[PDB]
């Protein structure tokens, strides 16, 4: 007939069995799964939050760190000093600062003003204001972080409820507050939950610590999870700590069969009704009020105090968790119950004291059992990830209920071992709270922010502003004008070369021509059939022929014999071997022409370098190889640059096309100039197409104040050291070499590739256009970026791959902007020479970089639009190669060699 | 003996690298198998050479297809145009009429504009010769090139292959381009409803006859295959039920050098002279456009070495194209082969001897046999995949087949079918030859896509009713604005459905309010009792306490004494709870319903709104029913000072700190607004001095008819079935009690019409309340995978499939979007009126807002704000969320109460 048996029955639904706890554990096991999944997280109640902490301390941290801890029973500020090598050591000093009701419940401003004022005082009294120490912030609330130094508040919990904070990044709110008080500056470099710092504190001393557990004012746990299971973070290597935020378990109604009427009543008086329901059955802030609610009910039904209620009894908060602890002490518990109940006014009896003990017992054991169940789900997940029959792991713990209750921990530990027999757990109690740990994470964040600081300074040398880009355009304009004028031309670096093509296609062109395409990525021999009139037709055919690097860099004479010999192969293939036919020679090197069919090679560019060609007439060299072969005669009527033939191609259909552009292996442009402006050729009537040879802009030092160390290495290790400087910042032959030298540096500083500069990274050309374009594609995910780097031969991690991509982007973006600033100049010079206010002009373009890069063309058109706002430029991609155009121009010789 | 080599043995040695054994083909098959898998996964598709592309064709014809439609066939050897009729449920079987339009080189190679103008021209003529311009026939477009499709009537050209190379088309959607040509012409109208691949058309043509058909196979000018994949394995398509045909684009197998070990010098020289070098490399080893050049290349090199023609080489033998694949066919003929070889070679000028003919036949046989072996290896991979998706030991399947080479070569199909069967011994395959083209099949697709678009068109037509144009929104503001005036005018309180009720709060807070107040919160989601301590010091502070109390609907819609007797047990309980029973205390009553007020501390209930309907309330003073229940209790005592609308309480809360906040907005269970109005304008309150907060009772807008215009079938149904038919009409197109009832009604309809829920209206869909503010908020969130939208709906009890889940989410956004715009028209009026009232040119104002819908909905608050900024462009309105309920605000008003009193 005992009183204890009655209560057991009264509170039957709080006495959880092992079967119910095994059931709780399975559900928690599914919530974790839900929260890690990209599919189910948006609705999961157990947020499974990434912490950006990747391991427990490794003994290599050193420094002097200020650390804040706000969110649990006290607000503290610690100064943690840690040094190794030598002798043994981590020193901490800290201060508790009060935070009243008006602060925790006020505006977010008032709270952070409050925080920055205790920080100021803290450093003030120790005199460390100027010692500029990195700050670590233990803020114990669920925050969404994409990096270690952002903390976006998802939702208040426990006792805090300040306006203006939820949804905001509280490190910017903190900075704002500190900024607001000019007193000092603070480098806030990390935010961490109290579970993670706990784990990090315990992990400094115990290498198998993989869990951090808080059973205090609130409850939570964090654990080391595999990167390849955390869908919301990109990577699959190693592990990252996760903040479960288990307090929220049941917030969608899944524990409704466990929660009692006392739990529903507590929730309604709470400062967050509906939320953190598992936490409300477990943590210190609630248990006292839970028993109080049960005592009022038993009291109202005459089962306690022979039914006497007092106001005190009925008052929220009048029974603490510290009274539930005192009441459960072995020798003194009953003496403590009488004093306290006596203080509440119910004139307690000895039976009432044993009854109030029994109730305290069932509430706190229900708490103990519940966290055994969610903690064991975590251990079953750790053990499953590991692949092992048994699991040995250490859980770092902290919290006031955990520390001060005289039965809890023991009860908790026993249940755990029953629920999870295949796991052996050591509990390590955080004697001095979480500062050591937070400090340890602050040290790693700090070393990383420094490495970020340095990559950004290197990369910012590639950044051009509007104002910068307007100065390049303006220099380009001053340079076209010196190459054009008779007095300045010989010393000019941008030669403004006459091509002798005097108009765009006029619809009369007719005939069957041969063409050559030499100087881009493939050499071709072409046959183009053009028919003017009613039904206008163009019929093309072509054959690719390789040219060994031996030949490209052999003798002029091996080069041209090799050329004619594929011509001869090609005339067989088209069934036209015998007849004498006219040919247009698209040769994409700077040529000084005195007519359409003459072209003296000024200098090689790009990868070509045959001997005895520079200084000669390439039409001559070709005609000596034909005669030399003595197989067929040919009639070479025209030497053409790929820009001009590209413009001619695109203008066959588009009369507004007066500009050509190439961005492929090299970069260059042509455009229609007025003859009055071409002082180097006699005559003022009409126009002429000018082959700018814009690659050579900067060859007199005029872009030096924008060229980088890496641009100087690529130029100095080139086949034409000192020349085609602009092209060298823009085209497909050189961008990858820029990117490769940047990566070489970064590797030597340890930022990439584990600091190991390999044989792959030392090989020239590893980053060709095709790979540069893919790596940067919005079509690819980091995963596929990494796989590209690996097939190139690089030992690249996910972090490495994120940085290679950023690099590629910086260099490719700068190339499109530099290319846009020069095109800007050209269109402005045409518009404004014509007296026009608004020019619409079409540019015909070709080249593999331009065709294959996913960003270049968009950024370039944007640049042209921003710097030359009175020109409306259209870019028309030529899909057929340069041949049609050389063919159209070739028809113009013929006619003129035919007079 | 010791056998000595003859021509034939020597040529097998010369061309060893083309003679591929069962071991090498099993290696290729397995490579192809990994490339398909590679193509279907999201982790490797972006760099895959086998694109494994989605076609939107979910199955082979089932025989319900009926109707009449055109069908364009572009990209094989002939540009054809068909007419296809079927409708068996009534008599007449499929019947096919076609033409064939000569398309010249200069077109296949000119601009895309020339190309599509020519196709447009041909369609026109073909429509006149038949006299059908005027019928409105659905059009199908078999376009045999790799294309990215996000739906059946889009086809973005990835790349040209085979013979075509028209500029300005790649990257562009050939449907756009065709329409654009058609448009420019004028002759007729074309409804193009679908683009398929000649593989998919083949599979469907053959499936129409054999329901076992799962593969479409093309070995003609080009080669490709398509097959039915489990939507579970198509990562680039969102969905996991049933199947979808995949068009592999196996021609590009090996682009990336993964076939560089089987490719030879002959295949590397052919690539050098083709229209797309570096592309379609496996196709270049197999298909009709290439087999003839491949033989010619071998013959030139054999002639140069003296193995053929005693070393003679003529200019014909050296010329691209002079030996074609129909030459390879004629030479491989059983009887007449060697004699065909004689003629063909003599026209090449080479004076062929009889040895030379036997040699050439043999090279032709090795080249064409390698091609047949290759397609057997890659089909072998597709068949094994099919067997592994079924989970059987054996597979049974039909392959539908088309292409000139397969049809005309005398030996090919035989050796193909044979090597195939030997490579896949556990499969029982039938090969069905699409005797007459891919048009029957394309027509069957066009027919399923046409029916689907009629549904889509009818869903859009219902939904367009919820779409509000900027001048309609503007007319709604002007309408809101005219009702404001009416409700203020002493003589117009009638068709004054918008009452403009005076709150008797004459100013916002003024740093002097001080004290300990009880407050009550009745009308929203929770009934709460509060303790609010305000101190004015040099330390301005606010301390809040509250407790939620349920109201069991046996009190909600029960009596008034029984409703207030309850409020007052709960007040009694809250004072014990807070430890303050005893002290006579002042109370602020936030009561979220329309009331006529003669002062701060009295208010007669005008009507029940929202969910409340307790009897003996309307026409009574609530502060009087409150006072009675307190006397019935004859326990404690308090001093009721103020009765306040949630609206006025939220504004005041928010203004406790922000002097700009002169407006209050509620969007939760119901919707309402308040603002500070000038007293010269409040005609019903004597005094022309100062200001006054007006509780608009804005939800009643449209109660006289002035929104009838924008109200839909679904809005009238929600209203007719409500506790208060005829009223709070504007509130009924906005708030969270009513939004999901509109959606529910939309879904009921669409389900009767068969567009959704397999057409069954279930007990779940017919339950009021199913679509709560919490699920509408989740359903419409932007971080939602479609798998999750489905899960939720199934959680609710709805048997939703992927596509149902797509239209339920589109229905929710349409409703919730109209709700935020309508709200913003309303707020645009309030803020333009306050500006106007003050003869200002520009107004800066802040609205304090609360409400579960405003808080939880992903888009609502962002669209309302946009709306207000676009319709009152001279006002600059900031909105501040009330994070802790309007109790602070009611308390502040209770502070003024007590002042203005006990003066
Ligand atoms: N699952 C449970 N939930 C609530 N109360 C429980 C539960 N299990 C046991 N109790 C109570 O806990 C007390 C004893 O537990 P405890 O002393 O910690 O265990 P023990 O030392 O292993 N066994 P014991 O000999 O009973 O003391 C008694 O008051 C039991 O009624
Ligand atoms: N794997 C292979 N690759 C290339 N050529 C092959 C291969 N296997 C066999 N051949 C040749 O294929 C020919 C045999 O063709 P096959 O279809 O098996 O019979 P057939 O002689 O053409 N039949 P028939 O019509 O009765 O005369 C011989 O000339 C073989 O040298
Ligand atoms: O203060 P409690 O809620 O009892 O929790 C105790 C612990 O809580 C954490 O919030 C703090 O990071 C710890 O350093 C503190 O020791
Ligand atoms: O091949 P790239 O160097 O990228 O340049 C690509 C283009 O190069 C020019 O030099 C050729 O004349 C064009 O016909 C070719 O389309
Ligand atoms: O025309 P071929 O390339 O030889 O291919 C044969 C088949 O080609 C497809 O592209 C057409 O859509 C079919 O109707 C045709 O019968
Ligand atoms: O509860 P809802 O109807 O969503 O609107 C929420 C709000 O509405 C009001 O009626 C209450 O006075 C506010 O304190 C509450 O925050
Ligand atoms: O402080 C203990 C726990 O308290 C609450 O659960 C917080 O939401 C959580 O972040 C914290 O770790
Ligand atoms: O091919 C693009 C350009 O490459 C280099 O710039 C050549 O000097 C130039 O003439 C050619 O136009
Ligand atoms: O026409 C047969 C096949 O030819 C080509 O390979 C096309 O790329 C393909 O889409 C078509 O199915
Ligand atoms: O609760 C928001 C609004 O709900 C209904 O519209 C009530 O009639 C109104 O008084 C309240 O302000
Ligand atoms: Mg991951
Ligand atoms: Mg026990
Ligand atoms: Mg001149
Ligand atoms: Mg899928
Ligand atoms: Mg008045």
């Amino acid at each position: 007939d005992d009183q204890v048996k009655k209560i057991d029955k009264y509170l039957y639904a709080m006495r959880l069995s092992d079967e119910t706890l095994i059931d709780i554990m399975t559900r928690f096991r599914k919530e974790m799964k839900n929260g890690l999944s990209r599919d189910f997280n948006p609705t999961a109640t157990v947020k499974m939050l990434p912490t950006f902490v990747r391991s427990i301390p490794d003994g290599s941290e050193k420094g002097d760190f200020i650390a804040l801890d706000l969110g649990g029973s006290s607000f503290r500020i610690l100064r943690v000093q840690v040094n190794h090598e030598k002798n043994q050591n981590v020193h901490m000093e800290s201060e508790v600062y009060d935070t009243p009701e008006n602060i925790v419940h006020g505006s977010g401003s008032q709270l952070f003003d409050h925080v920055a004022e205790c920080l100021g005082d803290f450093m003030e009294k120790r005199k460390i204001k100027d010692k500029k120490l990195p700050v670590g912030f233990t803020f114990s609330f669920p925050c969404q972080q994409s990096k270690i130094d952002e903390a976006i508040l998802i939702t208040w919990t426990k006792r805090f409820k300040a306006s203006g904070v939820e949804g905001a990044d509280v490190v910017k709110l903190l900075n704002k507050a500190i900024k607001k008080r000019g007193d000092y500056d603070a480098n806030i470099v990390a935010v961490v939950n109290d579970t993670v710092g706990t784990m990090m504190t315990c992990g400094y001393d115990d290498q198998h610590c993989e869990v951090g557990l808080i059973i205090g004012t609130g409850t939570n746990a964090c654990y080391m999870e595999e990167l390849r299971h955390i869908d919301l973070v990109e990577g699959d290597e190693g592990r990252m700590c996760i903040n479960t935020e288990w307090g929220a378990f049941g917030d969608d109604g899944s524990l409704e069969d466990i929660r009692t009427e006392f739990d529903r009543e507590i929730d309604r008086g709470s400062l967050n009704p509906g939320k953190q329901l598992f936490e409300k059955m477990v943590s210190g802030m609630y248990l006292g009020e839970l028993v109080r609610l049960i005592l009022v009910k038993m009291a109202k039904e005459g089962l306690l105090f022979e039914g006497r209620i007092t106001p005190e009894l009925l008052t929220r908060g009048k029974f603490n968790t510290s009274d539930v602890s005192a009441i459960e002490k072995n020798k003194e518990g009953l003496h403590n119950a009488k004093e306290i109940l006596t203080r509440l006014g119910v004139e307690p009896s000895d039976d009432d004291c044993v009854s109030v003990q029994h109730v305290c017992t069932i509430v706190s054991f229900r708490s103990a059992n519940l966290v055994a169940a969610t903690l064991g789900a975590i251990l079953n997940r750790l053990r499953d990830n590991k692949g092992t029959p048994r699991l040995r792991t250490t859980v770092g713990v902290d919290g006031s209920l955990y520390k001060t209750h005289p039965q809890y921990s023991r009860r908790f530990h026993k249940t755990l071992r029953r629920l999870v027999p295949d796991s052996d757990v050591r509990f390590l109690l955080s004697e001095s709270g979480s500062g050591k740990g937070a400090a340890m994470v602050t040290a790693v964040a700090y070393r990383l922010a420094e490495q970020h600081r340095q990559i950004e300074e290197t990369l910012a040398h590639f950044h051009l502003t509007k104002d910068m880009l307007l100065e390049v355009k303006k220099r380009m304009r001053a340079e076209m004008e010196l190459g054009l004028r008779k007095q300045t031309h010989n010393n000019a670096v941008v030669k403004m070369l006459p091509s002798f093509v005097r108009r765009t296609p006029d619809g009369t062109e007719n005939g069957d021509f041969l063409a050559l395409d030499l100087g881009g990525t493939n050499f071709r021999v072409l046959l183009v059939k053009i028919r003017s009139g009613k039904k206008r037709t163009v019929e093309m055919h072509n054959k690719i022929y390789a040219i060994p690097i031996e030949i490209m860099q052999g003798t002029g004479e091996e080069l041209f014999d090799h050329i004619v010999s594929c011509i001869s192969d090609f005339l067989d293939y088209m069934g036209i071997k015998g007849p004498r036919m006219p040919l247009g020679f698209t040769f994409s090197f700077p040529c000084q022409q005195t007519s359409l069919d003459a072209g003296i090679l000024i200098t090689w560019t790009k990868g070509f370098k045959a001997t005895d060609c520079v200084g000669h007439d390439v039409v001559t060299l070709l005609r000596d190889a034909i005669k030399r072969r003595e197989e067929f005669d040919l009639d070479v009527v025209a030497v053409v640059n790929d820009t001009v033939g590209t413009m001619m191609t695109c203008a066959y259909e588009e009369p507004t096309c007066e500009v050509g552009l190439i961005v492929g292996t090299g970069s260059n442009a042509c455009y229609m100039e007025e003859m009055k402006n071409v002082e180097m050729v006699e005559g003022d009537q009409g126009q002429m197409c000018i082959n700018m040879e814009w690659g050579a802009f900067g060859d007199n030092g005029c872009l030096d104040d924008i060229r980088t160390h890496y641009d100087r290495l690529v130029n100095e290790y080139s086949l034409n050291a000192g020349k085609q400087r602009y092209e060298k910042m823009i085209s497909g032959m050189y961008l990858g070499e820029i990117v490769r030298n940047i990566l070489i540096d970064f590797t030597k500083k340890g930022f990439l590739f584990r600091g190991q500069i390999s044989e792959t990274l030392k090989t020239r050309g590893i980053f060709e256009t095709k790979f540069l374009s893919q790596i940067e594609s919005d079509r690819l995910a980091l995963l596929q970026v990494r796989a590209i780097l690996q097939q190139l031969g690089l030992n690249s991690t996910c972090d490495d791959s994120i940085l290679v991509k950023t690099v590629c982007g910086v260099v490719s973006r700068r190339a499109a902007q530099l290319c846009g600033a020069g095109m800007a100049a050209v269109v402005d010079k045409i518009r404004e020479n014509r007296g026009l206010d608004r020019l619409n002009v079409t540019v015909g373009v070709d080249g593999t970089l331009y065709k294959l890069h996913p960003h270049f063309s968009r950024i370039m058109h944007q640049t042209v639009k921003e710097l030359s706002p009175k020109c409306n430029v259209s870019f028309l991609l030529s899909e057929d190669g340069s041949g049609k155009g050389a063919a159209l121009i070739t028809a113009v010789g013929v006619r003129l060699r035919t007079e």
